[PDB]
């Protein structure tokens, strides 16, 4: 385990996220059951090379991290919430997760550093 890793995520938030708004929707109005859905498709279109993560997070995250194609920089232990921690340190380089789930909605992660 290094100090910090660098990923990029892809965000889904729905109605009951603990900010169930973004910069792409005024008002998340998805269920829980719908973000998982979209999130496993998304899954599904990029190991198929049908979809791009980055080029995904960048139209679809409701993160605003979307601007930067998803990138959340370099972070240690200790400062995001422990679920999207433990996934992205258990991480490889090159690594995308499953779904992750957070306070915040429903994450796919992808370790670049
Ligand atoms: O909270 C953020 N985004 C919120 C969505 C939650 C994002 C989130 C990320 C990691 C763990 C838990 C939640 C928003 O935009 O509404 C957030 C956090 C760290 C960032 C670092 C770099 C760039 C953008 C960033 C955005």
């Amino acid at each position: 385990e290094p100090a910090r890793v660098r990923c990029s995520h892809l965000l889904v938030k729905h109605s009951q996220s603990r900010r169930p708004s973004s910069w792409r929707q005024e008002q998340i109005t998805r269920t829980q059951e719908e973000a998982l859905e979209l999130i496993n498709g998304y899954i599904q279109k990029i190991k198929s090379g049908e979809e791009d993560f980055e080029s995904l997070a960048s139209q679809f995250s409701d993160c605003s991290s979307a601007k930067a194609r998803g990138d959340l920089g370099a972070f240690s232990r200790g400062q995001m919430q422990k679920p999207f921690e433990d996934a992205s340190f258990a991480l490889r380089t090159g690594e995308m997760s499953g779904p992750v789930f957070t306070d915040s909605g429903i994450h796919i992660i992808l370790r670049t550093e």
